[PDB]
């Protein structure tokens, strides 16, 4: 079960929902389309608040989280539905997510082979759990990725998640599969999104940078395919412990992912089989 919270309390604990970052001495975390993220304190013990800015994914997330405990999943503690404003109180990621350390994000350290590869068979025990459960994601990206105190990976965002097609196509373009462009709901688009995920642990590069050339990250695979390059130039530099065998075991795995043709993209179990082979 989860904590019933009144609006009130949310209020005070976020500081009047300060939107000033937490850098300038606000409670404001960040912000997604879907709402702003601050810093909460109850009872000594450090909060994620989402003030949402609708109502079918605030009760998607309740139901799926209330569906769904793993030690790969953010684990929420409560909400917020009593005023004209609705919340979700979150377990406190000490080490944000995998796409603001993959950047060195406010000074932080870059994250080794040895943990990258944690993160990825972390993440990926995780989409099996949602899989098992019959849920697909819709949105797995690097910034949907939570890293706690001891950088576990965390997949996060079940407001879009799924227990086929749709006329609003949702989710993140540079991680979207290519039938998910096309309206198809399928867990074998979760595969591809995290296809490039497993590509930006690699590279250390975000999947769309619109000052950079290429733009997409998931075109280095043509690169690569059509031998113009390889993994070992696109490996990040920030890493020391990068060994060339299990960086191409990481790679081929992102590959097979990412094929355009979702039948022949493995299932989230072999995925899960092939991470473990690799370490
Ligand atoms: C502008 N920025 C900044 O000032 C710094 C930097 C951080 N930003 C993100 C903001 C949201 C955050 N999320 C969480 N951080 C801690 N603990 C959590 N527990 C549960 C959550 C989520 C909340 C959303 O709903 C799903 C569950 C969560 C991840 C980092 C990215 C951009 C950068």
């Amino acid at each position: 079960r989860f904590h019933s919270f009144s609006f009130y309390e949310l209020k005070n604990v976020t500081n009047n929902f300060d939107e000033r970052p937490i850098s300038v001495g606000g409670n404001k975390m960040g912000e997604g389309g879907f709402g702003v993220v601050y810093k909460g304190y109850v009872n000594n013990t450090t909060v994620a608040v989402k003030k949402l800015a609708l109502k079918q994914q605030f009760d998607q997330e309740i139901k799926v989280m209330a569906k769904c405990q793993h030690e790969n999943l953010v684990e929420l503690l409560g909400f917020s539905s009593d005023g004209d404003d609705l919340c979700l109180v979150y377990v406190y990621m000490p080490n944000g997510s995998l796409l603001d350390r993959l950047s060195c994000l406010d000074g932080t350290p870059p994250l080794s082979w040895h943990m990258r590869c944690k993160i990825a068979q972390g993440a990926a025990n995780g989409i099996n759990f949602l899989h098992e459960n019959h849920h697909i994601h819709r949105d797995i990206k690097s910034a949907n990725i939570l890293l706690d105190e001891a950088f576990t990976a965390k997949i996060s965002d079940f407001g879009l998640a799924r227990a086929v097609m749709t006329s609003r196509i949702v989710g993140t373009t540079a991680y979207m599969a290519p039938e998910a462009l096309r309206g198809e709901i399928t867990p074998k688009s979760d595969i591809y999104s995290f296809g490039v995920v497993l590509l930006e642990i690699i590279t250390g590069l975000p999947a769309v940078d619109e000052h950079r050339e290429p733009q997409l990250l998931l075109d280095i695979k043509e690169e690569i395919e059509d031998e113009e390059k390889t993994i070992e130039d696109y490996i990040d530099k920030k890493m020391n412990d990068a060994d060339s065998t299990s960086v191409e075991a990481m790679y081929s795995v992102a590959s097979q992912c990412l094929h355009e043709k979702k039948n022949k993209r493995p299932d989230i179990k072999k995925v899960q089989q092939l991470l473990q082979e690799m370490t």
